[PDB]
């Protein structure tokens, strides 16, 4: 009682947001979605191995690549087991469990002993071998030794967790429905008209517009716009739109009909709408508007077997089912997918069409869809498509029973899996009607059994509700469910950073107010030693990296970076002992800027590398940890040995074909070191060419595009033209120049077109990762998702397609310096 105001403002402090708080509100169903979620999290917390659980071992049950065996030497890793200054290498094989690894060990000079990694708070633990651990498989990949510290397992008391102190709808009639504009209000383009629409997943059922009134500060229209849709016809989420309009949509908010009890929504609302800056998931939020006094509002009341198919009709609903998402159905596509459901429904591919295809207007054909639901014995069964999965979970279905049996095959995702998927599921809780769901249950879940996963919800979660009035509610519910059952360690790890984040978004904006300058180093080498002499942490798990411990900062190092932007260059101490070197922990810390477009780029970027590992292709773009930690802010790694090629090509805008050839020379000095720095340029290259062609983000200016000394490039920014960046200088790197040919240059359109038609079996899920982003990131249209189709080349075989992507690599060598020479004339 007098100690849980203490642990609730605790988890305000965590969350960002006062979830007791209920100003913002209308309802109860906020605070029973908080009720709800204590049924999942203790189940979860009583069911999850506490040994497990601490020590968290980051695995895959996917098979090795082939470019890894290689890497093997003769089916035998090394691993050095360390011991207080002293070490030693073990001949163990791919095969092998850490339990054997313990056992072969304790053989030479027993129980309560596990395999730590060398610096890192991650742990080689658990039934599985040596090869599945993903730490073994980024040691493998880099090339760089596997070394190991032998040590007493972490105690799983330090994650106790509290105690915690706590189908049909009624009014059933067969009459119209009906709602009462009263009128409207504002403090502070002549005439306007509110338009009532029932909407149903992006779908407008019913649709009434009001009379044209002046627009003045209050107009009072006190109207019934009755609509011709019966009470008993209204499907559950169903969500009445309201929206002032003046051809120019001004402000808008909405309203759930059915409640989450299974009651009809009636009574006075006087509901406080959202103004604009086409369609977005911040268009379909429940929430109102908090700021009641600047904001518009809108005053309102509510008072109340079979046949086998013909050849023809099975060639032409196959020929439906085959089509991509984005391939839009007509009215004849519907009529035959709901005639032939029964048919649909043996086909798992034809489910986000098939329900599409339903009249979710009519309650008896709803009844019908969930007996069709209900006999699914064909998509239990089936494989895991997570492309398809993902399509049930977008915007256009609004019913719980479609949506539930696509989180149902999410249930069988590994978590090497989820973590590949989880911005962008979390993205997807914006899409439920209802705050309370079997996705938001999900997350939650697979959060409180995963530590790794856990994490990365939390700044997710918290993320959101820092820069989204829209949807901060329904987030800091949920982020509250996950910190009630994550543990003390763990609710201890994340005020530690939250402490660390507040501190330095606190010293950035001062910062930004005093081009480089004299006092703006000293400024800043100022404010660092004041907080860390005593309110900064000893030390801190780093958002983007949770193996690692960011320990005190490394002052002299610090320093402001040289742009308009003028993000911080920190640098800490690694607080973790038993390190391999006594290399500082580099952090870039970015504000000012909105990173959650720029967030769901980069996880799909992760996602196209996952495509062409399952494929066997080692390009490895994006070789970078980035995370955004609150409101216009984030965290981003340092990758040491590294540095833009507009540094490199002037060392006004006059270019050089060999100075970046010239670059590797130097730094690396080997000729094999050369030759590997070569080969992964590119294969390096390969990868940016083609994932930013699919994207369409390839036309670029060369001051933010990077690369490494052993020579990876990488890209540090994301958006007469080229669909990407292949200038004289990378095709001199290869060896070619107008009109010759090289073996590198040969092997880079090999790579190109393995990993383009790479991508392109994965065409579907990459569609609905590009239409997701677009309207949960950005505050779009549906030509703006059409280029990706183009892209990537949807109905054509493998020739036509090599053929299309060679002839864009063509583009690119004949203007070649063009385009960058164009930032320079733009720049004036
Ligand atoms: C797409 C967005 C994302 C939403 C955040 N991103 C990603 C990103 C990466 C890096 C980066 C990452 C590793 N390294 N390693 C380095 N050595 C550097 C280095 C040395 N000098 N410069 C000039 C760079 C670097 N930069 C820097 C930036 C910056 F522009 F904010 F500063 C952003 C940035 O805004």
């Amino acid at each position: 009682s007098e100690e849980s105001q203490a642990f609730q403002r605790q988890l305000t402090a965590l969350i960002g947001y006062d979830v007791t708080d209920v100003s913002n509100v209308h309802d109860d169903e906020l605070e029973f979605t908080r009720r709800g979620l204590v049924t999942p999290r203790m189940a979860e917390v009583a069911s999850r191995d506490p040994k497990l659980y601490a020590m968290h071992p980051w695995v895959t049950s996917k098979p090795l690549p082939e470019y890894l065996w290689k890497k093997i030497a003769n089916n035998c890793i090394f691993i050095v087991i360390h011991r207080s200054t002293t070490s030693q290498t073990i001949k163990v094989s791919p095969d092998d469990t850490p339990g054997a690894i313990l056992q072969s060990f304790f053989t030479k000079m027993e129980q309560d002993f596990v395999l730590r990694v060398c610096g890192r708070d991650e742990y080689l633990v658990g039934e599985t071998p040596i090869k599945n651990f993903q730490w073994v498989r980024h040691c493998l990949k880099n090339g760089e030794e596997i070394h190991v510290v032998l040590d007493t397992p972490p105690d799983p008391a330090l994650d106790e967790v509290r105690k915690e102190e706590w189908t049909v709808s009624l009014w059933d009639c067969d009459r119209k429905f009906r709602v009462k504009i009263r009128g409207i209000d504002i403090p502070v383009d002549l005439t306007v008209f509110v338009e009532a629409n029932i909407q149903h997943g992006q779908q407008v059922l019913c649709q009434r517009r009001t009379s044209p009134k002046p627009f003045t500060e209050e107009v009072l229209w006190n109207v019934w716009l009755e609509f011709s849709i019966k009470i008993k016809d209204l499907p559950k989420g169903a969500l009445l739109n309201l929206q002032i309009y003046c051809v120019q949509l001004l402000y808008y908010v909405n309203l759930l009909l059915i409640d989450h009890r299974f009651l009809l929504r009636r009574g006075e609302y006087v509901l406080h709408m959202w103004q604009i800056s086409s369609f977005n998931a911040d268009k379909l939020t429940s929430a109102t508007n908090p700021d009641k006094e600047n904001s518009m509002s809108i005053s309102i009341l509510l008072d109340n077997v079979r046949a086998e198919m013909p050849n023809q009709l099975r060639k032409q609903l196959e020929a439906i089912i085959a089509t991509d998402p984005l391939n839009p159905l007509t009215a004849e596509d519907k009529e035959l997918l709901w005639h032939f459901r029964y048919e649909s429904l043996k086909h798992p591919k034809a489910y986000p069409k098939l329900f599409s295809s339903v009249k979710w207007g009519q309650q008896e054909i709803v009844a019908k869809t969930y007996q069709l639901l209900a006999r699914r014995e064909v998509w239990d069964q089936s494989a895991l498509d997570v492309g398809l999965t993902m399509q049930l979970l977008d915007c256009n279905f609004s019913d719980e029973n479609v949506r539930a049996i696509a989180v149902q095959k999410l249930e069988s995702l590994e978590d090497d899996d989820v973590l590949h998927y989880l911005l962008q599921l979390v993205q997807a809780v914006k899409f439920e009607p209802y705050h309370d769901s079997a996705l938001a249950r999900f997350l939650l879940k697979r959060g409180l059994r995963n530590k790794r996963i856990g994490h990365f919800l939390f700044w997710f979660l918290r993320s959101e509700i820092a820069q989204s009035r829209h949807y901060q509610q329904r987030f800091a519910v949920i982020l509250e469910a996950y910190l009630r059952g994550c543990g003390t360690a763990m609710l201890h790890d994340f005020t530690q950073q939250v402490q660390v984040i507040e501190m330095l978004q606190k010293v950035t904006l001062d910062i930004k107010s005093l081009d480089v300058s004299s006092q703006v180093i000293s400024q800043l080498k100022q404010k660092l030693e004041n907080l860390q002499n005593s309110q900064l942490p000893e030390s801190f798990r780093v958002p983007y990296d949770p193996g690692l411990k960011a320990g005190a900062l490394a002052i002299e190092k610090c320093k402001v970076m040289a742009s308009k932007k003028k993000p911080l260059w920190l640098e800490f101490k690694c607080a973790d002992p038993t390190a391999l070197s006594n290399e500082t922990i580099g952090i870039i810390f970015k504000h000012g800027d909105d990173l959650r477009q720029d967030m769901l780029i980069l996880q799909i970027l992760r996602i196209m590398e996952s495509i062409w590992e399952t494929e066997s292709l080692d390009l490895c773009l994006l070789p970078y940890g980035c995370i955004s930690t609150g409101d216009k802010i984030g965290m981003i790694e340092i990758v040491k040995d590294a540095t833009t090629i507009a540094k490199i090509q002037q060392s006004t805008g006059a270019f050089k074909d060999e100075v970046l050839n010239h670059w590797l020379k130097e730094k690396s000095p080997t000729e094999e070191k050369f030759q590997a720095a070569v080969e992964r340029f590119v294969y390096s290259c390969a990868g940016y060419c083609v994932a930013t062609f699919v994207l369409g983000i390839g036309d670029r200016h060369n001051d933010n595009i990077m690369i490494t000394e052993t020579g990876n490039l990488f890209h540090i920014d994301f958006g007469e033209r080229v669909p990407f960046v292949l200038t004289p200088d990378f095709l001199f790197v290869m060896g070619t120049s107008g009109k010759k040919t090289s073996p590198h240059f040969q092997k880079f359109q090999d790579i190109c077109v393995k990993a383009y038609l790479a991508l392109r079996h994965h065409t579907n899920l990459l569609i609905i990762l590009f239409s997701m982003m677009l309207m949960t990131g950005m505050p779009t249209s549906k030509e703006d998702i059409e280029y990706i189709r183009d892209a990537l080349t949807v109905g054509k075989n493998e020739e036509d397609a090599k053929k299309y992507f060679l002839d864009q690599i063509e583009v690119c060598r004949d203007k070649g310096w063009t385009v960058q020479f164009n930032w320079f004339l733009h720049l004036v």
